[PDB]
């Protein structure tokens, strides 16, 4: 019993964190086999950030301009290349702690664990979701650039995010491990603002199924809804549209609890209309959207209370 | 910017998790040097049950390797299994007993394999609001101070309300609980006042100031009000501990207490603080300073 915002154990990722220094800038890098991956803005000064020409800044660098530190050991850089917004530093030592891994690009709504780091040293781990507006509501200070997001389903680490910047509203933007940004963002100091964010509907429904599994039904009602009527109501509360893919994905949780997806949708419509009236759902007075259907199945019991 | 329920990096603890099996029961153990620590209920009159067991009755698995048990002893509610192999991954560590209101990270494990990490607090009623299923027994709670892991909790049981109970690593339970199937219930819980105040300071550091007001209060008047809402009493030690956050934000502790009083008496009025519509009490003053400063391990 219980339901917590649970992160994956971070040990496999901790063994990959290194410090990358280029001139006066110091940030984090991810050391996998003989390559260190880090944000390409490590080669920039603060002046450079308005309109940086990364190709021009990089051509002026040699391998020995990049200092890479792994624990108390200095790694030797023997090659460098840029792939989109990521710099790849070839080093002369393969990481003996390299776990089984993959680079995966995630979609809005997907969750992942973040290992926040400073100076190549891990400080904390938390769980978060890729928002519909492609930002993440992280907890990051200056020096956290290069910190990574990941999932560890089975024994394989799937790296999905690398931290690049904080937007004016305090939210965060970054790339996949191939250097492609999530969202319409650029690694440039320009007028960039997060688009209006929305609630991840399929995740709120998954979390309502989690509450039913753990023994709570106060929010259910005798009604059902069509998918279209639910979406017309949901969009008035800034909720993301629910698609047939989302309905199909909630199938297993629907069969485990005996509550049809459109019946759970009707309960969500009523909660949006009434609020909680002094009650909580899984210890929260707000509707939680940072647990996916997959997270609920992983954390919750297979037997409903 | 941002404020998350952040756990310590779990790698140093992951390298200590093992599976302990005794007959039909399988649970988790903590392997430090040549000893495996686990709940004694893996085997009631525990001395009588233990005397009937030999070393080979305990099966200890570390990854894909079977460890050989060469000795066994009981310390309070923890069983200590002496193994032939010292854990090469043993970190620098201490066993520490924590107090209600203090927080820690939990590495939830099943079959000696870590599945997740989350942050939680020892409630005033000595239970923890964890997330555990059958097989989680032996999972541990810890903090990291510099490069040293301070083990503070070992999971033993779930109570009827869905909350959890366990011991320190010396086998002493937190709370009036016993390790057996009998009628046990968590006492009425209270809110950790010093932690709510620390979280209000974290919200101010992050730009959330709508709840600040021009008023102050005496410590006695605040405690009379706090007692009415099932909040733990605030002591002068708590006021002293909040000193640094008070100097950083410019808001006196009793000034923040007057904000907390108004929130208790009137509610949030449709507003949120750090994305929450409830007053959060599972961040200590030290957790706030660490997360708003970047301390690494
Ligand atoms: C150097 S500048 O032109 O003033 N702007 C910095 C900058 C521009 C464009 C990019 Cl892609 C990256 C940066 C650096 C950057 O945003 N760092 C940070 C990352 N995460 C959290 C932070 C919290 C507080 C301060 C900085 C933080
Ligand atoms: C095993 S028994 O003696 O029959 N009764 C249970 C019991 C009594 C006394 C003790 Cl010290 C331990 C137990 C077992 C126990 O509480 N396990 C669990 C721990 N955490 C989460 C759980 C979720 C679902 C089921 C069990 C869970
Ligand atoms: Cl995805």
């Amino acid at each position: 019993s219980g339901f917590r915002k649970m992160a994956f154990p971070s040990g496999k990722v901790e063994g990959c964190m290194v410090q990358v220094t280029c001139g006066t800038t110091t940030l984090n890098g991810l050391w996998l086999d003989d390559v260190v991956y880090c944000p390409r803005h490590v080669i920039c000064t603060s002046e450079d950030m308005l309109n940086p020409n990364y190709e021009d800044l990089l051509i002026r660098k040699s391998n020995h301009n990049f200092l890479v530190q792994a624990g108390n050991v200095q790694l030797r850089v023997i090659g460098h290349s840029m792939q989109n917004c990521v710099l790849k530093l070839k080093v002369d030592t393969a990481n003996p702690k390299t776990p089984k891994y993959k680079f995966v690009r995630i979609q809005p709504g997907q969750t992942f664990s973040v290992l926040a780091c400073y100076n190549g040293s891990p400080s904390g781990v938390y769980q978060c979701a890729m928002r519909p507006n492609f930002t993440i509501k992280g907890s990051f200070l200056n020096g956290s650039c290069g910190s990574v997001g990941f999932n560890i389903d089975y024994d394989c680490v799937s790296f999905c995010y690398m931290h690049h910047m904080e937007l004016p509203t305090g939210v965060h933007a970054g790339t996949d491990l191939e250097g492609n940004f999530y969202g319409p963002f650029v690694d440039r100091q320009t007028a960039q603002a997060a688009g209006t964010d929305t609630t991840i509907t399929v995740n709120v429904l998954a979390w309502l199924y989690a509450a039913v599994i753990n023994g709570d039904r106060w929010f259910l009602n005798r009604f059902t809804t069509t998918l279209n009527d639910f979406n017309l109501v949901a969009m008035k509360y800034n909720y993301e549209p629910l698609t047939q893919d989302h309905v199909d994905i909630l199938g297993p949780l629907s069969a485990q609890t005996g509550i049809a997806v459109l019946d759970m949708c009707a309960s969500l419509k009523e909660l949006l209309q009434n609020g909680m009236n002094g009650r909580t759902i899984l210890g929260s007075a707000l509707l939680e959207d940072e647990f996916t259907p997959f997270d609920v199945v992983r954390q919750c019991s297979g037997v409903t209370f």
